[PDB]
C-alpha cells in the first residue's frame, strides 16, 4: 500500500532563506497534479539536514494540510540524534503521515545494534506510522551489509526499504529475501534499471519536474514495453546529467522557478546558487517539460 | 557481429596444477553446444595472471584448434607490460581470434595517456584486431572518468567495451553516447539490468555453466517478456550467491566435473579448494543445470 | 598564542540525557588543574552533532564563565549550514572565547568555494576571533588537498588548522608551507610522530584523562629525550586501544566518572551505554591515572 | 640482524628497455658506497611486475654477485603466484641472498588463510631463509588487520616486516605486539615519524640517490637531534615533492643518469619518459646531492 512512485520534495525558501510557505504549497500541489503517488517529505532533497526541527515540523505540517487525504505522505524524520527523531516521529504522527523514515544515523560511527536501537526508539515514536529504513551509503558514510540490511528490515514495525544505492546485484537479493518488501529505487538515474532488479516503486528529487516519466517508466516495465521504458529513462539521465552540472537541488528548484511554481530557486547555505552560464540549458528544459 | 553472450572461459589443470588440455578442450566444446556466442579466453576468469605468457599462448592456441570458425573467439592479452601483451596480442593474430582485449594495467599507477599509448601498442601488434577495452575497477583498482572512457572506446582499432562495472547509469550514459559500441556486461549478477541500461551482450565466467539462461534472458527482453526475464536472473542470482560463497572460479570448475567437464576441479594457488561442506549443493547444482 | 596541548572537552549529560551543568564546570576546573593549555569547546568530541544551537551555546556560556581567561578557549561552531554556525560564531565572540573553530560542512556534497565562503562568513560572525580551521576526512568524508588546504590556512581571519589526519606526509608539506602555522595534531595515537612532522601542538579527546603526559611528550621532544617521549605515547596508545574497544567518547566519560568527575558516563543516543565488561579495565584505568 | 636502512633496488634498462647490466651493477657499488645497509631487490621499485621470472632471477644473480658477503641482501620474491613466488625463492637461495620477500599476492582477492599458506609456502622454497612480509595496501589493495598482520609476521620463517602504510598508529601497535620485530618503514616522506613510532629501520626507493640522509636520521634521532633529524626530512621531502611530481621510478633513475650511475632513464612501458620540463630541476637535483 506504500508502494509507488513518490516525490522527495524540495524545500521552498525565500530572499531572506526562510521557508517560502506560498512555494511550499504550489510544489506540494505541483506534485499532486503531476500524479505522483505520494511525497517523501524532509528528506535530504528537502534541506533537512541544513534547517532545524521547527522548520522541519514547519514543513511537514503545511504539506500535510496540502496532501493529506489525497496522496501518501512519508515523514523524514531522521536526525543523527534519537531524541531529535522521536520529536519529529510524534509530529509526523499528529499531522497524520501515513509512515515516518530516518536515515541511518551519521558522522559519528555507531555499531549496528546501536543502529537497530534508532530504529526501534524511533518506530516506538511513530506510534503506529510504519517505518521506512533509509539507505544512502553515499551521503551517510554508513555501509550496511545486506544481513545488517535484511535485520532492520525485518525490525517489527518497518514497512519499507529506501535503497538509495546503485548495487543492482543487492536490489534483488533483498527482493528474494523479502518478496513482500516495499522496496523504493533511490537512484533516479537506474531507475528502470532497479525495477527490473526487484525495486517495485521509487523515491528521488527529479520526479519533482518529470515524475510522469518515471510513472510511464512503470507502466512500460508492467506493459513488457522495454522500448519507452528505456526511452523514458535516456530523457531521464539527459535531464540528471544537467542537474548534475548546476546542482540537483538548485537546479531543479531553478527549473520550478520557470514552471512558476518556486519564487527564489535558492538553497541554504553552504550551497551556492546556479552558474549563470546554465541557466539557458534550464530555461530551455523548464520550457521543454511545461509540454 | 561481436555482439552476443560470450562465455569468460575458466583453464582446467591437472592434479599438478598444469594444463588439463584434455578438459580445456572438453570446456570449449560444451559451451559451444551450450549454444554460447563466443569465447572471452585468457581472461581473469582464465587465471590468466596466475599464469605464464607461453601458459597463455597455449591455451589460447588449443581453443583457436577447438573453435576457430565455430564461434567468436575474443583473447584477453592484457599483462601489467606493454610488451608482454603485445607479444600476446600477436600470437592471437596468429592463431586466429576474432578480435583482441585488455585490462587497464594495474598495479602500478599509471596516468590516462600512458593507458591510452598502452592500449595503441597492443592494439597495433594485434595486426588488425578489433579491440576490446576491458574495464574492471573493483580489481584493476584503475577508476576512469566517463570522458576518459569515451576516449578510450573511440581510439582507432577499439571495437567494444568489456564493463565490468555495477554502475548502470554509466552503463547507459556510454550507450547514449556510442549507440553503435558493442557493450558487454561484465557483472553476471545484474545482466537483465546491464541490458536494460544499454548493454547489448555479456562476458561472464558463470555463463560457462548455464550460459543458456543468460541468452534466455536477452530473448525475453527481446521479447517484451520482463517477467520470465526477472525470473531467469534470479535463478542466475541464486547460483551466483553459492559461488560467491564457495569461492566463484573453483565452484564453477567443481560444478563443470560434476557435469563430466573439468576432471580436476582446481585452481592455481594462492586458491585453495572448496570446503567439502559445499560439495554436497555443487553436486546438487551440477544435477539440476543439466535441465 | 593559540599553539599549545588544548583538551576536547566533552559534554557531561545526566541520566535523562540533558546537560549536567555542574558536572561541566567540574570537567572544566579538572582539566585546568590538569595543566592543560586550553580548551576545544562543542567539537565531534563534545557531542555537538547531537545537540542543538541553543544547547551548544548554553555549553559555550558555562565554560566561558568557568575558564575566564584562566585558560585558552576554542568554540568549535561549526554546523552543516553557515548561518548556524554564524549565530554560534557570534555568541562565541559574546561570551569572550579566544577562538572560533568548524568542521569543513559534511554529509551533503559542497564544492571548495562554497567551503571557502562558508568559513568566511563564520570569520566574519566572529567579529575578530580567529578561525581554527577544522579537518577531520575521516569523520566529515571532505578529502581537501593540500593546495584547499593552503588556501584555506592562508584565507584571512584563519589562524589555525587542527589536523586531524593520520597522513603525516601532508603534515610536514603544511608545515614546510606554513612555518608559523599553529598546527595541530588530531589524532592522539599519533601525537609524538605528527608533532615530530611539524605539528606544533594539538587538540584531542584523550587530553581530558591524561593531558599532562601529552605535555610531557612535548617536553620530551623539546629537550631530545625521544626515549621517553616514546614511552609516553605507548602509555597513550595502551590507554587508547582500551578507548576504542569500549568508544572513546563514553569510555573517556567512564574514567572520568570514577575520578568523580562526571556523574553520569553516558553519551546521548544512539550512542549506547559502554558493555559492562569493560567496567574493570575502566575502573583499573581510573585507579592508575590517578595514582599517577 | 636484517635491522637497517635498506635501498629498494631500481633495475636499469636499455635503449631496448633491456636490463642494463652495465648499470645494475654500477647502481649495486653505488648503494654499498653510500653507505647503506643492505639491498631490496627486485620490488615495486625494481620494476618487478613489469618484468618475467627469468628476468627477475637474472637481476636476482647479478646482485647477489655485486653485493653478496659486502651488505645485506632481501630479494623480492613475489608475484601473485604462489609456485612462481616459490621459484624465485628457491633462486635466492641458490644466489645466496640473506631474506626472503613477497608482497601480499594482488589482483585476484584471496582469504587471509589462503594468504597464510602462501607465505608459508614460499617460506617453504626459500629454504632457510628469513621471510620479510610486504604490507604495501595502497599498491596491493589488501588491507590486512592488526590482528592479521600479527598471524602473518609470527609465521615460523617471518623475520621481518616492511610497513609501507603511513597509518603510524598501526606502526606503534605492531612495535608494542612484536618489541623484537625487524620492522622497516616503507614510505619515506615519513620516515623519522616512522621510526620515532617504532620502524627500527626502512626499505625505500628515494635511497638510491641520497641514502645518506635516512641514514643521517637514524644517528640524529638515535642521539636525541630530533632538530636535525627533522631538517633531514624536511630535505627529504622537498626531493619527494618533485619525484612525485616528475613520477618516483623515473625521478630517480633521470637523477643517477645525472649522477652517471645510470646509462638510460627508462622506465619499462607502460610507463612513460620524464616530461622535459622536468630534467632542469632533476639536473639541478643530482648535481646538489653529489657534494
Amino acid at each position: 500500500n506504500l508502494r509507488g512512485v513518490m516525490a522527495a520534495l524540495l524545500t521552498p525558501f525565500d530572499q531572506q532563506q526562510a521557508l517560502d510557505k506560498a512555494s511550499l504549497r504550489r510544489l506540494v500541489q505541483f506534485n499532486i497534479q503531476q500524479g505522483i503517488d505520494g511525497l517523501y517529505v524532509g528528506g535530504s532533497t528537502g534541506e533537512a539536514f541544513v534547517q532545524s526541527l521547527s522548520e522541519r515540523e514547519q514543513v511537514l505540517e503545511i504539506v500535510a494540510e496540502e496532501g493529506k487525504g489525497k496522496i501518501k505522505l512519508i515523514a523524514h524524520v531522521g536526525c543523527v540524534t534519537t531524541a531529535e527523531s522521536q520529536q519529529l516521529a510524534a509530529s509526523a504522527k499528529r499531522y497524520g503521515f501515513d509512515a515516518v523514515s530516518a536515515v541511518t544515523p551519521f558522522y559519528y560511527p555507531f555499531s549496528f545494534e546501536e543502529h537497530c536501537d534508532h530504529y526501534r526508539a524511533i518506530i516506538d515514536s511513530a506510534d503506529g506510522l510504519p517505518m521506512v529504513v533509509y539507505n544512502i551509503p553515499a551521503l551517510s558514510g554508513v555501509k550496511l551489509t545486506l544481513d545488517q540490511i535484511n535485520t532492520l528490515v525485518t525490525l517489527p514495525g518497518v514497512g519499507a526499504l529506501k535503497q538509495t544505492s546503485g548495487d543492482l546485484y543487492q536490489m534483488e537479493q533483498i527482493r528474494r529475501e523479502h518478496p513482500d518488501l516495499v522496496l523504493y529505487n533511490g537512484y533516479d538515474e537506474i531507475f528502470a534499471s532497479g525495477l527490473l532488479a526487484g525495486a517495485d516503486g521509487g523515491i528521488g528529487s527529479t520526479y519533482n519536474i518529470m515524475g510522469w516519466r518515471y510513472q510511464g517508466i512503470v507502466k512500460a516495465l508492467k506493459e513488457g514495453d522495454i522500448q519507452t521504458a528505456q526511452k523514458l529513462q535516456t530523457e531521464c539521465n539527459k535531464v540528471i546529467d544537467l542537474l548534475i552540472k548546476t546542482g540537483v537541488f538548485r537546479g531543479l528548484k531553478t527549473v520550478l522557478h520557470y514552471m512558476d511554481v518556486v519564487s527564489v530557486p535558492l538553497c541554504r547555505k553552504p550551497f551556492g546558487p546556479v552558474d549563470e552560464k546554465y541557466l539557458p540549458e534550464l530555461k530551455a528544459l523548464a520550457q521543454q517539460l511545461m509540454q
